[PDB]
């Protein structure tokens, strides 16, 4: 079966975070799967106390296409949960603040989260044994370490970044890293030969769109800058230090503050005050995008949005995406954009299917992953695969 | 004279960024002093494109107690320029993140900035002799090394923790370090048997009140989390790593978010969503205190109010009062706070006053310099002048 870590650790301050992904992988499920997570998960569905989370409002669980669990649904699979002292112990390790905590287990072992996941995965017999691949939602070398003790694959899954309702919905699965530490580039490599595709970037873009475009290239900023939650993952481990005040700085060298349009992340706490530069108020990333000569970010998912339009980017932190803007010819783009969308990013689905995650543990050949996903989102080279899907979709 | 250092350099996207201590020297000037500066400081009084900042509004201008400068109040004074091309160079060699140039800048030595002071220092003949001491608005290693090649001190001075119209104004004076790295602790360590004050600490806090209190103690948050400036010298060098995000976090790990009233800085960039927590919208900082039971800061001057009127404080960065706050005995406390106030921070006015920093270059003894503040304060033991200050004063 699958392996699910949901770690229950409340780093940035929440109990279950990573509570939308369970009730994906419950809603999808035809085995039973092992969840390793925290007691939290299980009870929030009863607490009342905590009902106002966007994981509860059917406007989120229609967009990311799950239902609430009942009973039964929860008794199909086995369940493995850690304990709140290593948390506490671990935030008086890092003085007693729970970012560099969270940085800690994304990017260094912790060998007391080690020994209780060993615990755990014998704590019944068979277990280990029936475990056909690990899936986390962030980086853990604690969980990795302990994967390769057992022989266990770890396939790292995330949201995408291109997300309905403005785009189809794609998720991430990599064996090496999601956001940090990524494959991708080196996916890409092995097999750029075999890529030549005949379209542009905006007809990359135009096939994952599924609005009518904004499209009012009339009025522009020389710079937009693209802000992030400030705790979120790729903002903590992933951003070279760079952070959403450094950023604009940065910026701030380059142009006057007239010239600057700046989009805070909708999800932040924080928004910008009507002081000292023009505040972005587009109802969605595209239509900010499409105002700038240029973009700025760190990481985020909008930084893709912006080379799959066409627009100058700068990419200062680690991400999936980076290499796609580090290549020189305007082909040579082309190119790494429609691998990334078409074999390195998933159809959303998918990853929760677990018939399609043995086909990827088998590592199958890029051509037969990339006839997977446009056979999904369709419902013989490679290059003339996505030609035609490209050319067929129009 | 005088030799006061104030860097040009633009590291948070302002130049001339203490153009307001420049205006304030200038102003209350009696000899001529030396400026290393740089040409910001003095085309931005004839710029047109900037005569919106704060520094030229006749509101900021009277709360500090300066006029604007004119041709004849330049040229009492000798003007040493930095140049640009060191900025650049210093950006490179950091990745070109600016906020950690700044960091750099604050907390290590940079051979170039050296060579480039001590170049302007014997630009011209007599200029080192002539130097009594240099003024720092900020730490500087480069200076500080620079000085010791030389023979001269460092007096390094900030605008206080107590300011009008709240407070009278008060400023920092300390040859080791402004923020971080101060000697106010062990200036006390080396008095404290000296004290012995027959006041509460919110006598103390009185003395300074120059308004009526808000005094509303009826209603309550169980926790006040303060913000400060996202790019402030403080929260870039000397905050232990803390950031307003994980600030918040510390917070939520202890209370729920029912029980927690925010308050954003004035004059940060960012405010708060109003989502998740209680956002404080008082008038002045002391008003929002006076609603929380305890109160968690990182290094803000809003700290020592907190601790002024007998709050439960929780301080995570370092800072020049924090000491006050690590004490044990509810006495011990008070005679800590009084030294602070009455001897460690210095009336605003004195530390632009020449005659006045005269004396402080010679290390006169600590009943000398209580002495002269409360003398200037209200226009003969240690203990009593203070207590009977703040018998007369009441
Ligand atoms: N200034 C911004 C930033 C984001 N978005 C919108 O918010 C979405 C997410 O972009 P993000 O910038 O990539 O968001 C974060 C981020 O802040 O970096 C937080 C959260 O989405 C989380 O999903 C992580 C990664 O998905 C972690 O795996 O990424 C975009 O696709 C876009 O719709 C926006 O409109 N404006
Ligand atoms: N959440 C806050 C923070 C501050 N203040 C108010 O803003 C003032 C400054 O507090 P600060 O928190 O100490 O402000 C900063 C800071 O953000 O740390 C920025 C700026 O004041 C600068 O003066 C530095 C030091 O003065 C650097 O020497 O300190 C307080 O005295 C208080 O009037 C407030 O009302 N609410």
């Amino acid at each position: 079966g699958l392996a699910v870590f949901l770690p229950p650790y409340p780093f940035r301050g929440l109990k279950a975070p990573y509570l939308w992904m369970f009730y994906k992988y419950l809603h999808c499920a035809t085995d039973s799967i092992l969840f390793i997570t925290g007691e939290d998960y299980l009870s929030v569905t009863d607490d009342e106390a905590q009902r106002a989370r966007w994981e509860f409002d059917p406007a989120s669980m229609a967009s990311l296409g799950y239902e609430l669990p009942n009973a039964q649904s929860m008794a199909c699979h086995e369940y493995l949960t850690l304990d709140n002292a290593f948390y506490e112990t671990l935030l008086s390790r890092h003085h007693h603040d729970p970012i560099k905590s969270f940085s800690a287990f994304l990017t260094e072992r912790i060998p007391d989260l080690e020994t209780e996941l060993h615990a755990l995965l014998d704590s019944k017999k068979g277990i280990i044994d029936q475990i056909d691949t690990f899936i986390s939602i962030c980086n853990c070398p604690s969980l990795e370490h302990v994967a390769r003790t057992l022989g266990k694959e770890v396939m790292h899954i995330e949201i995408g970044p291109l997300r309905a309702p403005m785009y189809r919905n794609t998720a991430y699965l990599d064996f090496a890293g999601v956001n940090g530490g990524t494959e991708a580039s080196a996916r890409y490599e092995k097999c750029q030969a075999e890529f030549d595709i005949k379209a542009s970037l905006g007809d990359l873009h135009n096939y994952f769109l599924e609005v009518l475009p904004p499209a009012e290239a009339a009025t522009h900023s020389a710079a937009g800058v693209v802000l992030q939650v400030e705790d979120n993952s790729n903002l903590i481990a992933y951003n070279h230090d760079f952070t959403n005040i450094s950023l604009l700085s940065y910026v701030r060298q380059r142009y006057e503050k007239e010239d600057i349009l700046v989009r805070a992340h909708p999800g932040s706490l924080f928004r910008l005050r009507d002081d000292v530069f023009t505040i972005d108020d587009s109802a969605n990333s595209l239509a900010f995008i499409n105002q700038c000569n240029e973009v700025f970010t760190i990481n985020s998912s909008v930084g893709l949005e912006a080379i799959l339009t066409g627009k100058k980017t700068t990419v200062l932190g680690d991400c999936s995406y980076a290499f796609i803007n580090e290549l020189a010819g305007a082909s040579a783009t082309v190119n790494a954009a429609a691998f990334y969308l078409f074999s390195y990013l998933v159809p959303f689905d998918l990853v929760f299917n677990q018939e399609y995650l043995k086909f990827r543990l088998g590592h199958p050949e890029e051509r037969e992953i990339v006839g997977k996903h446009i056979e999904f989102y369709s419902a013989h080279s490679l290059s003339s695969l996505i030609n035609e899907a490209i050319s067929l979709e129009h």
